[PDB]
């Protein structure tokens, strides 16, 4: 099947809320790509926006290159680089949990990606293990972690004047409840701190194998987000992070306490993870759990 | 990491009961392979047997080539061709069910693989969607279905004299309860008919999205296999296959009724599936659900 004049559609490799992702090849150079098909419907995310965002982030480390955007009948297509499995997929292959070393090494890369996005005056707003993918097996970047899916990004400040957006409330709950920040549950405008908090939730998820608020009770959607939000507030950080390196508690504590328009101290955060590795008497290498027997 | 003198171990791609499968490359020719690591322990399946079986089936269509078998410290390794995702994985990408066309086309290939194994005087005994994989994306055999994992094969007849094995009982339950034949639950020696029945269970699983005996009640292992076995016996075929082409009921009916040492009429079975395609006014092509938007 051929789309975008010179891209041959292969088999499905992923599925989302409204879109299907296929692996394919650019017929002019035989390069492998991923094609995201999005149905043009009222309740679907505008793929052109994701395209714009990819262009705006072109060149940043860990961000895939975008090649084509266009309409194919009743769908909008986005052609980007073909990447490997997500960290969620990798979990399934490693006993549903990652060791401290893997989490610290992964955290450093993930945190760097989020910083790149923030420096472009954007907040990601959809932090989840599913959106972080590693490179292709036989590639130089086989162990590099990338970020895909920019469907929910938003500008937290004017790019030119750096004037931060005002604090607002009544916001409608968007992304993944399991990882969202407490402020998000509370219907507050999301900023840099929220991305960092959600990232901390993912880190703890990796270490423990699960979060205290996963799979609750016979409730409805609005009840789900709420019961989860309440459980997050009632769960003490010392408890959430008990048994793991102190730096994890410190990360959670920092993220949770940042002010709405505060500029994160990314260097401090990166340092926490480097400390974790030091204590383990290990370095930041490529020995992730998924490359180990 | 290098094993078997010239095979470089990459990342994990699969996991089983005792073994871990990694993707890798043969350093002499840069060919991609899959390396199966098996811990040398009392309760683990002898990988040398799987090796022997691969050799015995060398050359058969849909059977991957074996390259190396050996010990690497506390593990036994088996190097075979690198294949694509399993049909179980593909299900996840297609809404947890396959259309009639995909099932009929898939059935023809799967049935051909089982026949090849039977013709070599062996019964597979581990029929499940997880053991049927398609080829690699950019390959001529991208849409060919293969069979891997020969850990439970057994000779049902002497290869030279073709003298069939006697009927025995008290057999201990082995493989996947969800797909096994009723005779298997009953602790009876498995033969060709059982492989065919389990294959029918998989076909119905594909079509319906689930089987009537999936996820039962708070029971134990021996209770699980039993409750499942009882549910299989209490579930009428007309009921199991209701709503789908008559040929599916006919396949189930044939498989269920074969005698212990009966030689299946593979041609008759293949014909049923061809009829299904004819009625759909379609042919056996490569338009599986996973290649379709
Ligand atoms: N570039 C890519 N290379 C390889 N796999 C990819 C690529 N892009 C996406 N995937 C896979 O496809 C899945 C879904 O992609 P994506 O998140 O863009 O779909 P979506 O409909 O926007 O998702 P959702 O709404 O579920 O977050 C990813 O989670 C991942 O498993
Ligand atoms: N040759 C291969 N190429 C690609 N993927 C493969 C290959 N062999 C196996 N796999 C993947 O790895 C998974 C497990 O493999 P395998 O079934 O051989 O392990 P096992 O320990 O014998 O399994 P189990 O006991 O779970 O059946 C497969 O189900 C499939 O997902
Ligand atoms: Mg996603
Ligand atoms: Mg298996």
């Amino acid at each position: 099947n051929v789309v975008g004049v010179h891209y041959k559609v292969g088999r499905r490799i992923g599925e989302g809320s409204f879109g299907v992702i296929f692996e394919g090849t650019n017929l002019l150079n035989n390069q492998q790509v991923a094609i995201k098909f999005e149905p043009r419907r009222s309740d679907a995310p505008q793929l052109r926006d994701e395209y714009r965002t990819y262009k705006l982030l072109a060149g940043c480390t860990g961000i895939p290159n975008v090649y084509y955007f266009g309409q194919e009948g009743l769908h909008n297509v986005l052609v980007i680089d073909l990447l490997g499995p997500s960290l969620e997929d990798l979990l399934d292959l490693c006993g549903r949990k990652f060791s401290v070393k893997t989490v610290a090494m992964a955290a450093k890369q993930m945190l760097a990606r989020v910083q790149s996005i923030h420096e472009k005056s954007l907040v990601y707003r959809d932090i989840k293990p599913d959106n972080f993918l590693i490179g292709r097996p036989n590639s130089k970047n086989a162990n590099m972690i990338y970020v895909v899916d920019f469907g929910m990004v938003k500008f937290y400040r004017d790019p030119v004047t750096k004037q931060h957006i005002p604090y607002r409330e009544k916001k409608n709950l968007s992304g993944t409840a399991r990882y969202m920040s407490i402020n998000t549950h509370l219907g507050r405008e999301q900023s840099r701190r929220d991305d960092l908090e959600a990232l901390g939730h993912v880190f703890m998820y990796f270490l423990r194998g699960s979060l205290p608020w996963q799979g609750l009770k016979a409730a409805t959607n609005k009840q789900k987000y709420e019961r989860i939000g309440e459980k997050k507030q009632s769960t003490p950080l010392r408890e959430l992070c008990a048994g793991f390196p102190e730096e994890f508690y410190k990360y959670m504590h920092y993220a949770r306490n940042l002010a709405f328009d505060a500029t994160p101290d990314y260097d401090y955060l990166q340092g926490l993870f480097s400390k974790v590795l030091e204590r383990l008497n290990t370095t930041e290498d490529e020995n992730f759990d998924w490359n180990l027997l």
